[PDB]
């Protein structure tokens, strides 16, 4: 009731980083990027509680790392599967009014995009995401390799994490509102909310909040921390 | 009949980068953009000629700079009066079989990307494009921040450059061609049909600070 809650999805293996390690344990820099993802919500003094979901195996070592800042849960198979296991923790009598999940790989995320996200809910809105404009022409491509069309570039955006939700709304939507089909329902929170109606509203992103995926993201990380 | 022509647009003056000189002329690690863009398309082994086009003020610099290994043309106000200025060059009697199109700012291109590309080329496809996986979900969004929608992103790809074409297709295009963005999309308007092949990571445009931060962090080792 007026308290911010933020689950971390970082129970992914990170294969296309192939770095040994689970992409969410990798060191970079001294902090794992957990730690700096983690750290990046609290900083924005408007976080009230932090739970990570990390890989079954991981749970131990995710509390020596995070410590007192953070509720560790396992993870599922998919990113869809832990946010679901990750809002269990979230249920009846004391749920807090409003949600954050927020992609681990987005480490760099400055606390004051949180901050911005957080401030769209407390003006009323019922979801918000953070977007950027379109950096490269994007084109819808079938399964061929043929190519579609080039949409309309103007009224689109990239969009990134944390995503704000009221928390009643975000339940609801990862609840049976997962008629839907099999396994991997989505990478995106707001695309659950969408499905049952929910009208998800947009705030500036920040281009320090994208996704490590590649090792070319990787670099620039580096490139942005050790300088 | 056989042959690739690549046009490299470099004409622009690299606003969103503000490095007190025109883009494509930015020194990365001794090597100015334009250097590093054209030395990419060479060492593919599979381009005969590269038509550069800068601006109307560093037609001299363009051609010290980079000698024997590429035609010399001014641009155009925006890249695709650039691209039809450069197109001009490759007309009547002997026209090249093949062109490709390919952005100065992507200047760390791996030759084999490009190879890839004329390879598409060779194998009968009108025209090619170089594609990625989308790292952030697309949302179409109103004029007031209301999400309207979200395509699905398996269906969906971010282009790059060097583009290829069939020489006679990319010239219609443009002589028919109502900025635009992108090559691919002129030939898309007149109906014809964009292949797609494998990008690479590499071959991402440089733009802003960011972008070139990343560059220095490539070739700096
Ligand atoms: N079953 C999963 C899969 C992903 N994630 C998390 O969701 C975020 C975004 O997913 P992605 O960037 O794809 O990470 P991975 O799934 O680990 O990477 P890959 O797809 O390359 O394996 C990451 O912090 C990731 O750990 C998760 O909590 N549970
Ligand atoms: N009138 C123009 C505009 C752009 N380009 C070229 O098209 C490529 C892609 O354009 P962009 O990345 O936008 O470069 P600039 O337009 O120079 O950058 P900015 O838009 O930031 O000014 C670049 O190699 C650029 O030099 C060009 O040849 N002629
Ligand atoms: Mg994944
Ligand atoms: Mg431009």
């Amino acid at each position: 009731a007026g308290e911010v809650v933020a689950i971390v999805p970082a129970a992914g293996s990170g294969e296309r980083l192939a770095v040994g390690v689970p992409k969410a344990f990798y060191q970079l820099d001294g902090q794992t990027l957990i730690e700096r993802a983690v750290d990046g919500l609290l900083d924005s003094g408007v976080v009230d509680t932090v739970v990570v979901a990390v890989p079954a195996d991981r749970t131990d070592e995710a509390r020596q790392i995070l410590g007192h800042r953070a509720m560790i849960v396992a993870g599922g198979s998919n990113r869809t599967d832990t946010v679901n296991l990750a809002l269990t923790v979230l249920s009846g009598t004391a749920e807090p009014e409003f949600v954050l999940v927020h992609d681990a790989a987005r480490a760099l995320t400055p606390p004051a995009l949180v901050a911005r996200v957080v401030e769209a809910l407390r003006d009323g809105y019922a979801a918000v995401v953070p977007v950027l404009p379109l950096s490269d022409t994007i084109k819808a491509v079938d399964a061929n390799g043929v190519v579609l069309g080039t949409p309309e570039r103007a009224g689109l955006r990239a969009v990134q994490t944390p995503q704000g939700f009221t928390t009643d709304l975000l339940l609801r939507s990862y609840q049976r509102g997962s008629l839907d089909l099999p396994a991997a329902e989505y990478t995106d929170d707001a695309s659950l909310v969408e499905h049952i109606g929910g009208q998800v509203q947009v705030v500036d992103g920040d281009p320090l909040a994208f996704k490590i995926t590649t090792k070319l993201d990787l670099l620039l990380a580096q490139a942005i921390v050790h300088h």
